[PDB]
């Protein structure tokens, strides 16, 4: 309960919610991609793995996305996915009509 409390307050007090961990090299990518569309003051970034109960919140990750690795990326509560699937919204321009739905790009 406390654990999904807690991933839910991230994922639904940010409209991009990125969850992380250490020295990762497609978390860094995403995050980049996303801060490069001057996203950051509606974007938070939680590191998981230094985290005691890691294992818990990539369990819930999962039962909300379908994956339970790093990065996990949600806009508006939506879920994008990975880093992989940011890179084919960003390519295909969906990652920018997200944005301007949400008035965070003109």
């Amino acid at each position: 309960e406390a654990v999904k409390k807690w991933v839910n307050k991230i994922i639904e007090e940010n409209i991009i919610a990125v969850f992380a961990k250490t020295e990762c090299p497609y978390c860094i990518k995403a995050i980049s991609i996303l801060k490069g569309y001057n996203l950051n003051s509606h974007m938070h970034v939680e590191n998981i793995e230094k985290n005691p109960d890691m294992a818990n919140i990539q369990a819930y990750l999962k039962e909300l996305t379908g994956k339970s690795s790093v990065p996990r990326i949600f806009i508006n509560k939506d879920v994008v996915g990975g880093c992989d699937d940011l890179v084919k919204e960003n390519d295909e321009g969906k990652l920018k009509e997200r944005l301007q739905k949400l008035g965070l790009v003109n």
